């Protein structure tokens, strides 16, 4: 008996088996980063070149570096930012429930450090400029945003050769039992309250609640943020998103808490993933515009 | 350090870089969480509740260093198998060299079988594709392309790790399609004209990336006949079927193979050669006379073994 059914593409059974179902620049190739679980990431280098870790979305239950509009976005950041993109796959729920994805995220960083301490052996594209941007900037779409937060909070000097500078949080997938105002009311194209709940049910540990940490940063079990020092962040949200106020309430709290540098930008009437979905739309290039600044002012 | 066709680059430091026939419904699932390995199931739509369907585990090729269940002609082949054989097809991914050297792939192969047993017992049968369908786990058949053939040789449940008699699921036959076998001494075919696809140096490459560091081509995981490999006479083997192309560089290897098993006591081994054909002619050139023939022997091979 289907215990859970995510749009038909994911079927978690009662017993628990889980069933499943435009121009060109830049250059890209793939590699392993974690052998015991066989996890691979992809590198993008703009070719026009003379690091941006992208964690893809999918509410922790869908997504792959190979996916089209995930890939399409990765080329766009790479080219226009003149940037090396690191787009890893992370383990997916319900087969791999949280904190699986977060553990894998930390593994991505470790791989970068181990490639950096390699005595700068390009080991990616030898025809290359040593560390176009040693400065690294995490960018998280949907669920990917949640990883970026957990990666700030975790690294409050670990992996010294590599220094996270900024955190881009793009429609971050945050949780909580109390809906606020965006969740209630109008379901988006593709995004409905029950669907966001589903994502959580499949993602978080069995028996957990939406206010569990790794979902709500301000849940009872979640840690205190004021003490911990954060790196400068950037939250981008669509006006029509169901996670609009979640990311506002988030940003609101961080900025009002002291010391943390958090910028917040809304795009009016846009739905989740207007970036890396309908690219080359004015809104998209604007996102490009802001992240560039976010990084050059964070240089 | 090594460069397979440009698509795979094993560097000096451990570092590896890379680059609608219908009639059947299909979907994917996990079978091994610790290694995060996925397989695909194919179930015929022509099924009008005919009988209990047999199982066909298809291990894809790629010389243990390439391949995926999602790949086009691998996927296409699995669809043809299911349709023509009226059978459940199980197309798993196995770990790939040089990142995962052997026996990684063989261990993963065993995990597929154990998984299907956990999907024979504990129901699961038909909970996959709700279409009313009976699954005859008593009639299982392994099918191996290229490297997949090598997988098929091992995993002969007896020749395998203990034979865990996975009752109710029971393998009946093993189809070995241009099996990727090894050995230091070359035989005529290896030394003749390299194919459009397969070249002698390329097969050496495949082996170099695949087998454990320092090992030789006569390692039991490449050569089934010595020095370290088992006797084979002692262990009782299931009936097998070897298919090879006339022009293949592993023509004599699989013939020498078939010759030897067949020359042993009891073992049932059939051998079929397709004249002037290259490796993977069944996959690369489907709906060809040769291909459609291939699906007619495997059918008979299954129905005689049913």
């Amino acid at each position: 008996q289907v215990a859970e059914d995510c749009m038909g593409l994911l079927q978690l059974l009662s017993n628990g088996t889980v069933l499943r179902s435009n121009n060109q620049t830049v250059l890209f190739k793939d590699s392993i980063y974690h052998k015991p679980n066989n996890l691979h990431l992809r590198l993008y280098k703009p070719i026009s070149a003379s690091v941006v870790v992208f964690f893809h979305g999918g509410g922790f239950c869908f997504g792959s570096r190979s996916w089209p509009h995930f890939h399409n976005f990765c080329l766009t950041l790479a080219s226009s930012l003149n940037a090396l993109v690191v787009s890893p796959d992370y383990r997916l729920a319900p087969e791999h429930r949280l904190p699986a994805a977060f553990e894998d995220a930390e593994a991505v960083l470790t791989w970068l450090w181990d490639q950096a301490v390699s005595d700068g052996v390009n080991h990616w594209f030898e025809d290359g400029t040593d560390v176009d941007f040693d400065r690294v900037f995490v960018v998280g779409d949907s669920s990917g945003g949640n990883i970026a937060h957990q990666l700030a909070v975790r690294f409050g000097i670990e992996l010294t050769p590599v220094r996270v500078r900024g955190y881009v949080l793009m429609g971050p997938f945050f949780g909580g039992e109390e809906r606020t105002n965006s969740e209630n009311g109008p379901s988006e194209a593709l995004l409905s309250l029950d669907l966001l709940d589903k994502f959580w049910r499949l993602s978080l540990p069995n028996g957990a609640t939406r206010d569990h940490h790794m979902a709500n940063p301000f849940g009872p079990t979640s840690p205190t943020l004021e003490s911990i020092s954060l790196e400068p962040m950037l939250v981008i949200v669509g006006g029509s998103e169901l996670l609009r106020d979640r990311a506002k309430e988030y940003a609101y709290k961080l900025k009002k808490m002291g010391g943390k540098r958090v910028d917040y930008i809304e795009f009016e009437n846009k739905e989740h993933g207007f970036y890396s979905n309908y690219p080359s739309s004015e809104a998209a290039e604007q996102v490009l515009r802001i992240i560039g600044d976010f990084m050059n002012n964070l240089s």
